[PDB]
């Protein structure tokens, strides 16, 4: 029996946005500018910790040195980082429209295989609203994207972990939780799920392999294409049939 819906994240799910986008956003930047500036895959999982996109590459030159182009004043140095990650997040945005973000593996081809047998698709995040719909209508294509319904940003009050954007989902797809199958990349994302009831299946993405997934009903690298597939829509189903302890 399959799922009434197919619940995706955003982030880490539909596309490695983090290592794969803003990222290399980033070293776009850094190069047009002629900054010398690197973000490799390591390093940048590091900078993700420390704050926001203008907090990281303050502490960044801050522990590196600033560079050679950089101004020498502080009020000019915040202005500086302000104008670099403006340009940064222009850059991020026509990186998606240029559709220069791939989707991960397997994610093409498991919407299809929802949307080809009536079940239900929706997208989950606490991203904005106009990155996720432009990752699902110039990612996904627009005959997917018109059948595919997005809840972000404050649609709720209350992000993940609480379960309230994935309640909102269920409610307006008219749906059973029960019946639904998540697919998470976080410790936090999967508790969201497990909190609104619903069977959650763990794809872990660039900067989440070692989070704490215990909760997960099943946990992947990837959801894969052939052949190399992980799982597809049948396995959600039959990840729906309970284990419990008589
Ligand atoms: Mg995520």
């Amino acid at each position: 029996t399959l799922p009434s819906a197919l619940l995706f994240d955003c982030d880490g799910v539909l596309v490695d946005t983090e290592k794969d986008g803003h990222r290399i956003s980033f070293n776009d930047t850094f190069k047009e500018r002629d900054l010398n500036v690197t973000w490799d895959v390591d390093l940048y999982g590091e900078l993700l910790k420390i704050g926001g996109g203008k907090e990281r590459m303050t502490a960044y030159f801050n522990k590196v040195g600033w560079p050679e182009k950089a101004p020498k004043d502080e009020a000019e140095r915040k202005e500086f980082i302000a104008g670099l990650h403006k340009q940064k997040t222009e850059l991020f945005m026509v990186l998606i429209e240029k559709k220069l973000l791939p989707l991960r593996p397997g994610v093409a081809k498991l919407v299809d295989q929802a949307l080809t047998n009536g079940v239900k698709v929706a997208v989950c995040s606490t991203s904005n609203e106009k990155a996720v719909s432009a990752i699902v209508s110039c990612l996904l294509g627009p005959e997917r994207a018109e059948k595919i319904k997005i809840f972000a940003g404050d649609v709720v009050p209350k992000k993940k972990p609480d379960p309230a954007i994935y309640n909102l989902a269920a409610e307006t797809l008219g749906v059973d939780p029960s019946k639904c199958v998540v697919v998470e990349d976080s410790a936090i994302g999967l508790a969201a799920a497990k909190a609104a009831g619903m069977t959650c299946i763990v794809t872990k993405s660039g900067y989440t392999a070692d989070e704490d997934f215990e909760n997960a009903d099943a946990v992947f690298d990837c959801i894969g294409d052939p052949p190399e597939e992980r799982f597809d829509l049948a396995f959600c189903g039959s990840l729906l049939r309970k284990q419990f302890v008589s």
